[PDB]
């Protein structure tokens, strides 16, 4: 059971991805996370992970400035399986999403 998805809006905080992967005994948004809700502004040590693929990097990237959002599945992943839902909304948007998983699976949908 391999399920990776990852959607992140207007850089939106709100799952533990503030501390870090492997616990979250602090908080702060003011670095970037990967698609392993996790951020190594805190320890960077243990947090980091790159169990994952590349594309986590540049998620950072893309949510750098713009927003992107895509999901992959295999079986050879590495069985991880992360579940990070991001809902943020602004007068800024005229569209005004509930901001759900559905947003994902927008990649194709």
């Amino acid at each position: 059971m391999s399920e990776v998805n990852i959607v992140v809006n207007g850089r939106e905080a709100g799952s533990k991805s503030k501390g870090c992967a492997l616990c979250g005994a602090t908080w702060g948004d003011y670095h970037a996370d990967f698609l392993g809700e996790d951020l190594f502004f805190c320890c960077d040590i243990c947090a980091a992970e790159f169990m994952n693929m590349m594309d986590e990097a540049f998620k950072h990237t893309a949510r750098h400035n713009v927003d992107e959002l895509h999901i992959d599945g295999n079986y050879q992943l590495g069985r991880n399986v992360l579940l990070k839902n991001g809902e943020d909304r602004l007068r800024f948007y005229v569209k005004f999403g509930p901001g759900a998983v559905i947003k994902e699976f927008k990649i194709t949908d």
